[PDB]
Formats: C-alpha cells, sequence, structure tokens
C-alpha cells in the first residue's frame, strides 16, 4: 500500500486538521521507520523529510533523532544520499525556526537547535558518502 504513496502525508494533514498533531507525527514515524522501507524507493525519503519537519514544530527532538537514525539504518541499500538530504532538510527547518523565534522575540529554541546540530553530526559522522554534508553542518 506504499504506492501510490500520497496517502501517508494526506492522512497526516487530515490528522492535523482535527488538531491531533502528535498522532499525525507519530503516524509518519511509523511510515518512514517501517521494515518495508529498504525495498522502497528513495522518494519516500521525501516523505520522511516532511515528517521530520513536522517534528520541528512540535519540538519532538527525541522522536526526530530516532526517526532519522532508524530511517538511515533501513535505507543504506538504495537512495542512500537521501539520508544526507533529510539531514540537510532537518537542519534547514530548525535553522528557520530560529529565525522566526529570534525575529519575533526562546532559550529552549536555542537548545533545541543545538541538540539538532549535535544529532545530525552524530548521524553523519564517519561516512564517506556523507562527508560533504557532515562538513557543511
Amino acid at each position: 500500500y506504499f504506492q501510490r504513496p500520497e496517502n501517508a502525508l494526506k492522512r497526516a494533514n487530515e490528522f492535523l486538521e482535527v488538531g491531533k498533531k502528535q498522532p499525525a507525527l507519530d503516524v509518519l514515524y511509523d511510515v518512514m521507520k517501517s521494515k518495508k522501507h529498504r525495498t522502497w524507493q528513495k522518494i519516500h525519503e521525501p516523505i520522511m523529510l516532511k515528517y521530520l519537519e513536522l517534528c520541528v514544530d512540535l519540538r519532538k527532538s527525541h522522536l526526530a533523532k530516532e526517526g532519522l537514525y532508524q530511517y538511515k539504518n533501513i535505507c543504506q541499500q538504495v537512495n542512500i544520499k537521501s539520508l544526507e538530504d533529510v539531514v540537510r532538510a532537518y537542519l534547514k527547518m530548525a535553522e528557520e525556526k530560529t529565525e522566526a523565534a529570534k525575529e519575533e522575540s526562546l532559550t529552549p529554541w536555542v537548545k533545541f537547535l543545538w541538540e539538532s546540530y549535535r544529532q545530525c553530526l552524530d548521524l553523519l559522522r564517519n561516512n564517506s558518502r556523507v562527508e560533504r554534508l557532515y562538513h557543511d553542518i
């Protein structure tokens, strides 16, 4: 039922429309950390990136780290760069939340950001294919 894969994201939006944001986030986590994922195309990594992004709004850092790591362990097989791309995505998302909170004003948000940088660095650490992305972060 993965393909067409326009359903997980839709249902996430639906779950948020009813205001059950956390249920929506946890739902996407289930999708991207599913065992069928390795067989699945790198494209889902797009979906995983979106899920990681919602995670940012809810400041659910723990779930985010676990989402990314667990997704990475599954995906090594194919669409490997995808890991670097969702890493980049995560960083750009938290990096924009800093812009928002700073421009509107907050400590937690700085700490959230630090914790995010740290997690991405420990995720990308020591990987030939992730070296450029790691160096960037």
